[PDB]
């Protein structure tokens, strides 16, 4: 919106980098210089190009991170450098200790998790995506890297709404994946749906579906192939009906995020206290 770039200062005594968390820019686990209070710090580098984008990623954090599965905004900074130099934009963030799911998934034995673990979390991960939804937002990139958790297994989601390359096309859905059949790819408020299927066997058996295959390959399966079910029979018939109903081809077919938070899978959830202690425990 209405957002003066110029107005933003040198992170200099405001914040301080600790240590390096993941890569992409770059995720550092930062500090309050004063407070001492850690925070998320995402580095960018930032061109007078990049100015539109970056003034409505910093307008976006600042409207819809304020929800309770949403990782809440601090403060946008900016390191200038000299002339023809890029400058550094940051994005300040509430720090998330346990990290992401796909951490809680290496350090789990059998690298599988308890279906009531799934359960909490997709019910999480969906309450944030409602709350984007209802305000014309769309995540593009649900993932266990992408779902965060506090120290007190609050879930957290972090990297939403944000040229000729390509990514990991694992966790894309069929209606992203440009071919003949659907030349004019465009994301839908639906395919964070998917998405978030793919999230769940991620959790469920370690990794998403087509992980053992090279990238093109699963760019090229996902559409012609039929939507990827439970590899076992073992699973409560709740959870394998929410993976079928999270993973339509179709999305036109697909259920709202309305509709899914009304699934069984999520909205019966007894043990959920037993649940977040069981993650704290494993917080360690």
């Amino acid at each position: 919106d209405e957002i003066d770039l110029s107005a933003l200062r040198d992170p200099a005594g405001i914040f301080e980098l600790v240590e390096l968390v993941g890569n992409g820019g770059q995720v550092y686990k930062g500090r309050h210089v004063k407070t001492g209070q850690l925070a998320a710090i995402k580095v960018m580098d930032v061109t007078g190009d990049e100015e539109e984008e970056i003034k409505q990623e910093i307008n976006m954090l600042k409207k819809y991170s304020h929800h309770r599965n949403i990782a809440t905004y601090y403060g946008a900074f900016i390191k200038k450098n000299p002339p023809g130099m890029d400058d550094q934009l940051w994005l300040v963030m509430e720090f998330c200790g346990a990290g992401s799911v796909t951490d809680l998934i290496k350090n789990t034995k059998g690298n599988t998790l308890k279906e009531e673990w799934i359960a909490y979390i997709c019910r999480e991960i969906l309450r944030g995506l409602s709350h984007l939804h209802q305000h014309k937002v769309i995540h593009r990139d649900i993932k266990g890297q992408n779902v965060l958790l506090t120290e007190n297994a609050e879930v957290k989601l972090v990297d939403f709404g944000v040229n000729t390359f390509i990514g990991t096309p694992y966790w894309m859905a069929p209606e992203v994946i440009a071919c003949d059949e659907n030349p004019d790819a465009t994301y839908d408020f639906k395919s964070d749906l998917w998405s978030l299927g793919i999230t769940a066997i991620e959790m469920a058996e370690g990794a998403p579906p087509l992980c053992d295959m090279h990238p093109m390959r699963a760019l090229f399966l996902i559409p012609r192939n039929p939507a990827p079910r439970l590899k076992s029979k073992k699973w409560s018939k709740k959870f394998q009906s929410f993976i079928e109903s999270c993973l339509v081809k179709n999305h036109s077919q697909r259920p709202a995020t309305e509709q899914l938070m009304k699934h069984p899978f999520i909205r019966d959830q007894p043990n959920e206290r037993q649940v977040r202690i069981q993650l704290k425990d494993h917080i360690d």
